[PDB]
DNA sequence: ATTATGACGCT
């Protein structure tokens, strides 16, 4: 009882910007707003591969990773935005510049952790504390949430149904204690509508969010109400809302370590996760995983939001598949020397900007017909933000791959350089 | 012939 730790310690964001590569184009072309459109690479193969897809394109079964002439068999009125091609490749840069804008701005509110281009965690536990003291007791009004749900209210329209949910939330809230745990997630919630607020104001982009105490529990509440809402799951709503979650629906568990708690321990959803013991969890799937799996069942995770809006590589791929896989020296040099101009460009951006330099280069490559995604991964120094060296050393560091006796065999379907190891300038 | 990334664990 008493010493049981419920992991209601922090107040944890999980900001997730909606269809952000469609909302980075709907800016930038207003006749793409408010319509069904998606955003897509290359154009020749099937149309493009659809990446991205607004809410209203969705509705019609549009997806991503779906060739866009197939989309529009589903949606012909589909609108398309297509990604920059440079050096013959795709070129995501328009889109990391946005992702900056809207990571600078969550950054005036709290600490914040990149999770990727478009999404991050918070760790508001700083900021309620100082919000609760400002309010001084002060009871928190619905108007301070006017896209907050509250995850399993109501009890006992959808808008309507939002805030009757709401409603029961607030009234059985407890403010002149400064330590619940409930009340803490309340305040969150608040900082969160106006972080969203701000964002909207400042870039146009708008965003879901989910609110909870830790980040496997933010980053699940922040789905169940897309888009352009956010969700406060509480730790008392673990129990209700697990009991019927798919395990694959949480985060980390949508693969093969998913699929074996499936199929060793006979069960379908998250809550049916807490019949185990600790020792009987890590016996199946190891010490590790087997500890984060009983507390993550019951709503309790460790796991901190790192301090990190950068991105900890900075990396350059393309995959040449079927037959436009590269076959001579010619062709692999040439397309090193496309990546190596493009990694060096953002190489120099990164230096200026964040004064860090990176200090390791990483070539990966994949030969067609491997069952593997990376065929090879070898690293080498990298001391020069130099396209031709960069290339040059990749070439080096791959060449006893080509089994021919001028020609490359077996053909090449993926080059990948990467530049990590940073180190301040 | 979803492709372009990018974080992190294991050994
Ligand atoms: N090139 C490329 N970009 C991707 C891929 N998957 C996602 N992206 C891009 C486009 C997305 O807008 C963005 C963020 O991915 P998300 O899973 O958050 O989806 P998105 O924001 O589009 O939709 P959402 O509103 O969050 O359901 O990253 C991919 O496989 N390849
Ligand atoms: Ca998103
Ligand atoms: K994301």
């Amino acid at each position: 009882g008493p010493h049981m730790a419920t992991g209601q310690d922090r107040v944890v964001a999980l900001v997730d910007m909606d269809c952000f590569f469609v909302q980075v184009e709907q800016r930038q072309n207003p006749h793409l707003r408010n319509k069904p459109c998606a955003v897509v690479q290359y154009k020749s193969w099937k149309g493009g591969g659809i990446i991205a897809v607004s809410y209203e394109a969705r509705a019609f079964g549009v997806t991503r990773s779906m060739w866009a002439d197939d989309a529009k068999k589903l949606c012909p009125d589909l609108l398309l935005a297509q990604v920059r091609e440079s050096r013959g490749k795709a070129n995501l840069t328009k889109y990391r510049e946005a992702s900056v804008e809207v990571m600078e701005i969550m950054s005036r509110f709290a600490v914040i952790e990149r999770a990727s281009i478009d999404e991050a965690y918070v760790d508001l536990t700083s900021a309620v504390q100082e919000r609760l003291q400002k309010l001084q007791g002060q009871p928190i009004s619905a108007d301070l949430l006017p896209s907050t749900y509250i995850e399993g209210l109501p009890q006992g329209q959808k808008e309507g149904m939002r805030k009757q949910g709401l409603f029961q939330w607030l009234d059985s809230l407890q403010i002149d204690n400064l330590t619940s745990p409930d009340l803490q997630l309340t305040v969150g919630a608040v900082i969160v509508e106006e972080m969203r607020a701000a964002i909207e104001r400042e870039t146009g982009f708008q965003c879901s969010a989910g609110i909870s105490h830790n980040k496997v529990l933010a980053k699940l509440a922040c789905g169940l109400n897309k888009p352009n809402r956010q969700t406060l799951v509480s730790h008392g709503s673990v129990p209700q809302l697990f009991s019927q979650m798919p395990i694959r629906k949480i985060r980390s568990l949508g693969g093969k370590l998913g699929a074996s708690v499936i199929e060793i321990l006979g069960i379908e959803y998250m809550g049916e996760l807490t019949q185990f013991t600790e020792s009987q969890l890590q016996s199946h799937f190891g010490e590790k995983n087997g500890s984060w799996l009983y507390a993550m069942c019951r709503g309790i995770e460790h796991d901190p939001v790192k301090p990190r809006q950068l991105p900890k590589t900075i990396g350059c791929s393309k995959n040449f598949p079927g037959k436009t896989a590269l076959a001579t020296r010619e062709q692999v040099q040439w397309w090193l020397l496309q990546l190596a101009q493009e990694l060096e460009e953002r190489l120099t951006k990164d230096r200026n900007d964040n004064d860090r330099v990176a200090t390791q280069l990483v070539v990966s490559i994949r030969v067609q017909g491997d069952k593997r995604l990376s065929s090879l991964r070898r690293c080498c120094a990298l001391t020069r933000y130099d396209a031709h060296k960069m290339s040059h050393d990749a070439f080096t560091v791959i060449k006893n791959c080509n089994t021919s006796g001028t020609e490359w065999s077996p053909p090449l379907t993926m080059l990948f350089l990467c530049a990590t190891k940073f180190s301040a300038s």
